[PDB]
């Protein structure tokens, strides 16, 4: 079969419809329109954006297809260098730190890192406690200033302290600053800027590196774990520029896609006070002590169904590439040469209807009571196989954490009645979403 293929701008081609704000959203409306597979060009490009369970199956088959740089990951390489989200596969660094760090982003190894989220959370619950009456929340701000802190602290042992500030440490303003030049390039002075922003970024965790080796202090976080870790297969060590990748990579790559799921989360919870009032039905049934421990977490499968769902509708991360290893046949009617991109668009995969059944607009979390019901690939949040999230479980024991302690400590309003508007960086969040909370007065 000969692949449909979008409105065309001239010489141009394909390229103008990604000059805009919204490129996913505007991506799913395409989806829509032509349907599970379509052929998207730019001046020297071609790839194909995939939206069917159909045919992500096979882009999934490992065996032929692999991880490819681009979008996300190539503009990101100029951050992250050649940490695990921004490298190939077949570079040598992929496999070590791949080797080495998959340890310690185990469910085993939350129990470590449990306190030091469990840290960050109650900030936020004592933030929250704390407005006065008429006070009101600011969601992604808020839900930012924690993932950041969370991975600060897990991630490097350093306190970022958003929570004492309305500006954010230099760091974050230098990240996110970066993070926006890299993406902003996605169609085309300030070069200076991102050279500076960079060198803030080296410096200071290249310091955090340093004094920890000239200290010898040994403590909980994946930064004593990647000083202390040798490759299985190599018998080598990471060196001290790229464990300051991957520890960048760990703070540009996972914060912003998990402070997305917990806004969308308690988004889609205040817009269904049924869906709320049961999940807040179990945070107070299992959340019993003062402070959450490792355990009570992994009790709280209602609140994990919701994640899931959140997850479902608005993947945070929301697109990943392959390229094909050979030559092959995809679908049993498209044939694929060696090199041939393609686009997995994951929030239209999650719209499946032969995979969900016809309600896939609706929040139901309850979708995900039995999670083998799902046939393969058709929920793709974290990618895929070898090249999937490493933080994945990182980012469920965190916003289940969070989600949890929110639910059991306050009620919610949605008092200015919210209409969605979803803005995109590199991932996706409810913009201006905004809530007033009403404390239990459950002490902590
Ligand atoms: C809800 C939150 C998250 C979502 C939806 C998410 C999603 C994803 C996706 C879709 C990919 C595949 C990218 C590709 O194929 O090009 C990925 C890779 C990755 N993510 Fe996440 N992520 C989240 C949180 C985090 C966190 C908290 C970390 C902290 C370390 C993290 C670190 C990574 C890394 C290092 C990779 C590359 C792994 C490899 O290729 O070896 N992510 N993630
Ligand atoms: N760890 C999540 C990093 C990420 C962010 C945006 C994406 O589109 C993606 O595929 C991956």
């Amino acid at each position: 079969k000969e692949m449909p293929q979008p409105k065309t701008f001239g010489e141009l081609k394909n390229l103008p419809l990604l000059n805009t704000d919204k490129p996913v959203q505007a991506l799913m409306k395409i989806a829509d329109e032509l349907g599970e597979i379509f052929k998207f060009e730019a001046p020297g490009r071609v790839t194909r954006y995939l939206s069917s369970q159909r045919l992500i199956k096979e882009a999934c088959d490992e065996s032929r297809f692999d991880k490819n740089l681009s979008q996300a990951p190539k503009f990101v390489r100029d951050l992250a260098g050649d940490g695990l989200f921004t490298s190939w596969t077949h570079e040598k660094n992929w496999k070590k730190a791949h080797n080495i760090l998959l340890p310690s982003f185990s469910q085993q190894a939350m129990k470590g890192y449990h306190a030091m989220m469990v840290d960050i959370a109650v900030q936020l619950v004592q933030k929250w406690e704390r407005l006065n009456a008429d006070e009101h929340i600011e969601v992604p701000e808020d839900m930012t200033r924690l993932t950041l802190d969370t991975i600060g602290l897990c991630g490097f042992n350093y306190r970022f302290n958003s929570f004492y500030r309305d500006q954010p440490h230099p760091f974050i303003t230098s990240m996110v600053r970066a993070l926006d030049e890299a993406m902003n390039k996605l169609r085309r002075e300030n070069k200076r800027q991102f050279q500076e922003d960079i060198k803030v970024m080296n410096d200071l965790v290249d310091k955090i590196i340093a004094d920890r080796k000239a200290s010898g202090e040994q403590s909980d976080d994946l930064l004593t774990h990647m000083l202390n870790g040798k490759d299985p297969e190599t018998g080598e060590p990471l060196d001290d520029e790229n464990i300051r990748y991957q520890i960048i990579t760990f703070l540009a790559a996972g914060h912003e896609a998990t402070s997305g799921l917990l806004s969308f989360a308690l988004y889609f919870l205040v817009k269904n006070p049924h869906e709320l009032q049961k999940a807040a039905e179990e945070a107070a049934r299992v959340l019993v002590d003062p402070v959450p421990s490792h355990k009570q977490v992994k009790q709280l499968k209602y609140v994990g169904m919701v994640l899931n769902e959140a997850l479902r509708l608005w993947p945070t991360a929301p697109a990943f590439s392959l390229y094909a290893k050979e030559d092959t046949v995809l679908g049993g009617e498209y044939p694929l040469e060696k090199g041939d991109e393609l686009m997995v668009l994951i929030p239209q995969l999650h719209r499946d209807k032969t995979v969900w059944g016809d309600d896939v607009e609706e929040f139901r979390p309850e979708r995900f009571e039995n999670p083998s019901a799902i046939p393969q690939h058709a929920f793709k949040p974290f990618g895929n196989g070898q090249r999937a999230c490493i933080g994945q479980q990182f980012a469920l024991h965190e916003a289940t954490l969070v989600l949890g302690m929110m639910l059991k400590h306050f009620d919610f309003e949605d008092h200015t009645n919210y209409e969605l508007d979803i803005k995109e960086t590199l991932t996706l969040k409810p913009e201006g979403f905004v809530v007033k909370a009403k404390s239990k007065k459950i002490p902590l």
